[PDB]
């Protein structure tokens, strides 16, 4: 059937779609988008796939025995189907039992993640609002991306920096001589955004490729691996041993002292503490000068190459662009801190195309905003007019808010006391947990340790669109529909604010699935508080209310038509903006425009932190050895290979791994691909296409061989997001519940360690990992990850 195209959008971009034979016929890019992503070929598979959640289900023994069931069985995949009313009655009864027997400290419902775009249907917000109307629970602070970075920068530059707007791309293209990409791959990571992604940044990357060819701009990539960006631009690379970056920075600062290359004016007028740091680099107290000769065998860079780099950074106007990966390792606050110190010693902060950036690889930061106000959202909290059924604040002496990544450690040892960014934290006694809009069995580390911690839980509830590993390890499960099976509203470009889009319903929700609004409105009915929850409005009434409010705010500078007209058009345009320079104000007059630090200047040495007395984070940057390190680091005698689980090029974390046809374009021999170097492959007799087994003293998995020159000796890669699918010793689905079971597909976190960054931020350290690998020789199993549950009938 040939009809008019409809409008919509997602984290991958804005689209245009047409329907035929009652199904979505085809996807086309939105007109204004000139650089779409290849992942546009996987969209249709996300809605029509084999891992779809058909109806509500409850785990066998839990259905039969309630909170007194055999928890050792989680993971075997056997479930029983039930009606919506029965499933909701059970859910509520469980919340009753826990508030009564234990109280608020025994429930954890605050985990967040990459939920789909949409101002009205946002899943995590609907769950928390309804559950709150029942009773309180435990919350968290932080995230898995910039955990350490966001905790340290406020002390140095006076802000988190990572999520702020930066210097405009044009100003950079016209003034920068050298652009340093340190642990940064923007060509690959710019394909997605927080809101509908405009992809504007790709036009500027194209202009950059020109400058590189003409020989007008020099780009240097400091990375242990050859990146996608380096290949696209045709620029150079500087190898560095993984995790040894800090020794290089210290050596560079040593050259600048000896041969007077640092800007003395900027230091004296814009910072504090330089004179307290010098002694360390110079070795006047500890006994060792941090010279290039010293750093060389550690970082893997020759003394003369280090001196050459130093002269280059002061030769012209230099612009630093740091990624996020480097701070996701043990002591991750150090490289971020020491970087800011180098930028200060150079003294080009505040100039167009000079200084340092921590985010030009995220949601098109660098393209100027229109200046318009964006639309509001559905509330995730109770309204001033209401109260919950219970409402107790007794946490039995424990903390009501914990560091995001310490949640497993708390289930394992309640009542323990930990240090945390200048305060004390006490772990609560958790018995029940709720998940919506996130996938814990993908994002956390150490699968086999997580299995032991789960044995101590009484109830686990999950709402998702597909049968993910998290659902596989739950007690009650509820089905939701995709954004293409409902109506919503969203802004175009998280930082651009180019306009406002319309997310129109394409087809009817499949099977027994429901929209997140519907799911929690029914729950509110059980509690007898339906109207209060919804504010007495439906889907379209809510959307119309949010548009009108946005139009009200923008009344002064932007014109907008009425809702009826807007919906028919499917889009409303805002405009372009003017260029801007990041730290120009503080530069012009630091007396008038100080920073948010305690003194108002840049702090190379902080009195505040030094006062804490922490052993693994002191008054100034230092080099400290890690627990597991390659190329001569501790532990490389038994497990020589470094494992990096860098973000995927053809997925958004775990989202899209379910798209059948599209996935089969990169899968190898049924498994997820492992990228291996020629030298290491030869030493083990491995060839392309062979099934490989990667392991260590904590876990084991299977994967497909891919030999590549982009990987140096001693390093392998397996992308984060590959679905966890364990099997027994006989290759069965059910045996997958066993502690120590082999993963038939290849999830990297099956081999990772659960450690805290340092006493300062207590964040994720996933990249500190050592392993070993061999050619798999045993009976080959079938993948259990994508085929859904075993249905048991009573
Ligand atoms: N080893 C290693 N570990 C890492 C990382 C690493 O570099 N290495 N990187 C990490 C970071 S940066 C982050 S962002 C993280 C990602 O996991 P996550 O947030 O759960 O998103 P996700 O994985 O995409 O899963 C989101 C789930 O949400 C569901 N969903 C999405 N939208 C909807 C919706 O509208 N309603 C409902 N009911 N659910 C919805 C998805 O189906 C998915 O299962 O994993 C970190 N961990
Ligand atoms: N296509 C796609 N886009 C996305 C995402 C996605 O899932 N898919 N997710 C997004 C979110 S969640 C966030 S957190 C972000 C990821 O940033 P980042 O960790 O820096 O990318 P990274 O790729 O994990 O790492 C970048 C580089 O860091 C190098 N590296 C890693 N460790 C070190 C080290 O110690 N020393 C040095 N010098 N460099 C190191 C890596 O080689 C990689 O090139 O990317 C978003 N964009």
């Amino acid at each position: 059937n040939e009809d008019e195209w409809l409008t919509t959008g997602s984290h991958f971009g804005a689209f245009k779609m047409k329907r035929k034979n009652g199904v979505i016929a085809e996807v086309k890019p939105f007109d204004l988008d000139k650089y779409p992503t290849d992942m546009i070929n996987g969209i249709r598979g996300m809605v029509y796939n084999p891992s779809r959640v058909r109806y509500p289900m409850v785990r066998l023994d839990f259905l039969l025995k309630g909170h007194k069931s055999n928890t050792h069985q989680r993971g075997d995949f056997r479930f029983v189907r039930v009606t919506w009313d029965k499933a909701l009655t059970l859910f509520k009864h469980s919340l009753d039992e826990v508030q009564t027997q234990y109280g608020p400290s025994g429930l954890h419902a605050g985990q967040t993640g990459w939920r789909a775009t949409g101002q009205l249907h946002s899943s995590t917000s609907h769950m928390q609002r309804a559950v709150g109307m029942h009773g309180n629970y435990v919350k968290k602070i932080g995230d898995y991306s910039t955990g350490a970075g966001q905790t340290i920068l406020p002390y140095v530059l006076g802000s988190t920096e990572v999520y702020a707007q930066g210097t405009s791309w044009p100003l950079i293209l016209e003034h920068s001589d050298t652009i340093v990409l340190w642990s940064n791959d923007p060509y690959k990571n710019l394909q997605v955004g927080w809101n509908a992604e405009t992809h504007e940044s790709f036009a500027y990357l194209a202009q950059l490729k020109e400058k590189v060819k003409q020989g007008k701009i020099r780009v240097i990539s400091i990375d242990p691996v050859v990146t996608k960006t380096q290949a696209y631009l045709g620029c150079e690379q500087l190898y560095v041993n993984p995790q040894t970056d800090v020794t290089l920075m210290l050596a560079i600062a040593h050259e600048m002292i000896s041969k007077k290359l640092y800007d003395d004016k900027f230091i004296q007028g814009y910072s504090l503490g330089f004179e307290e740091f010098v002694p360390y680099v110079m070795g006047t107290k500890d006994g060792v000068a941090k010279t290039p000769e010293w750093a060389a065998p550690i970082c893997g860079v020759e003394a003369h190459v280090i001196r050459d780099l130093a002269k280059t950074l002061v030769k012209g106007r230099t612009q630093f662009m740091m990624g996020w990966c480097i701070q996701r390792q043990q002591h991750g606050e150090q490289p971020y801190w020491m970087a800011a110190v180098l930028a200060t010693m150079i003294g080009q902060i505040g100039l167009p195309g000079g200084g340092i950036s921590y985010g030009h690889h995220y949601s098109s930061i660098g393209v100027p905003s229109s200046g318009a106000a964006a639309p509001g959202a559905f509330p995730r909290n109770l309204d001033e007019n209401q109260k919950p059924l219970f409402d107790s604040s007794d946490f039995k002496g424990a903390s009501s808010t914990i560091p995001v990544a310490r949640w497993i450690d708390a289930i394992l040892e309640p009542g323990k006391t930990i240090d945390a960014n200048g305060s004390k934290v006490v772990y609560p006694d958790i018995k029940m947990m709720i998940f919506s809009g996130n996938n814990p069995w993908n994002h956390h580390q150490d699968r086999n340790r997580m299995k032991q911690a789960f044995h101590k839980l009484e109830c686990v509830v999950t709402v998702d669109v597909n049968w993910t590993a998290t659902c596989r390890f739950s007690d009650i499960v509820l089905p939701a529909c995709t954004t293409y099976e409902r109506n919503d509203i969203d802004v175009y470009g998280a930082y651009a604010n180019r306009g406002i889009l319309a997310m129109q319903k394409m087809v009817e929700p499949l099977f027994d699935s429901l929209s997140d609004f519907e799911i929690f409105t029914r729950f509110a009915a059980v509690l007898g508080k339906e109207k209060e929850y919804t504010r007495n409005m439906g889907e379209m009434e809510w959307l119309e209310t949010l548009y009108n409010e946005c139009k009200a705010a923008n009344a002064g500078k932007f014109e907008m038509p009425d809702f009826a007209t807007f919906w028919k058009q499917g889009y409303v345009h805002f405009g372009d903006g003017e260029v801007w320079t990041r730290h120009a104000d503080f530069r012009n007059d630091p007396e008038i425009n100080p920073l948010g630090t305690p003194s108002g200047l840049i702090e190379i040495f902080s009195r505040k932190i030094d006062q804490f007395g922490y052993d693994d984070c002191k008054g100034h940057p230092t080099w400290m050895e890690k627990t597991e390190r390659s190329h001569g680091g501790p532990g490389s005698d038994k497990h020589p290979i470094w494992l990096q689980s860098c973000h995927p090029d053809k997925r958004l974390h775990s989202q899209m791994c379910e798209s059948r046809e599209y996935r089969e374009t990169y899968a190898v021999n049924g498994r997820e691909p492992v990228y291996i170097s020629p030298v290491d492959a030869k030493a083990r007799g491995i060839k392309d296409g062979d099934i490989v087994r990667v392991f260590n003293d904590r876990g084991q998995l299977l994967a497909g061989a891919v030999v590549s020159d982009n990987f140096p000796k001693g390093i392998v890669r397996i992308h984060e997001g590959a679905w966890y699918g364990p099997v027994g010793k006989d290759g069965s689905t059910e045996g997958g519940a066993e502690v120590g079971a082999l993963c038939s597909y290849g999830d990297p976190n099956t081999l990772t360690l659960d450690i805290g960054t340092s006493k300062l931020a207590q964040a994720c350290s996933a990249y500190t990992c050592l392993v070993e690998f061999e050619k798999y020789q045993g009976k080959v199993p079938k993948v259990s990850s994508f085929d859904g549950p075993i249905e048991v009938e009573i």
